[PDB]
């Protein structure tokens, strides 16, 4: 149950310039985030590889609300790449 | 884009009997899809290859709700395989 989903997150997370901005659209795309601050937020972290520490700072964004959503991606992220390989 | 986004569904429509349980639930996983028996009619119909009669009676869900449902499905489906090449060795 939902202990062992958040050690999956951990052990899944995504890390800061991890992805490159199409394949982060289409995960926002496939996700129900729809906030632009946080769409910004999480493409200044995964994409451009800005720091967790910046990227709070310039959204003015607490550390909860970055590492729920930051937790929502990784998920997305480990589903699609489960499925992958039905598309490869 | 509304009118171009419907014929693109028609043409990539998920077909009954054509997941694995598996493939299934991930997909279900990543949508935003919510009612228990929606799902269950999802399954019926993609993994063990009912006929949507039989899943709409079974489930009482009416044509505009499977329709729907299976146009989220088709929708995320074309997603996903539009994600795969950024899983891939290269």
């Amino acid at each position: 149950g939902g202990d062992a989903f958040l050690l999956k997150l951990r052990e899944s997370a995504l890390s800061s310039g991890s992805m490159s901005e199409e394949q982060f659209f289409l995960l926002i795309g496939i996700s129900s985030i729809h906030s632009d601050r946080v769409i910004l937020a999480m493409k200044d972290y995964l994409v451009s590889g800005h720091s967790r520490k910046d990227v709070c700072e310039k959204y003015q964004m607490n550390n909860g609300y970055f590492s729920t959503t930051l937790g929502r991606l990784t998920r997305l992220n480990v589903l699609v790449a489960r499925l992958a390989p039905y598309y490869t």
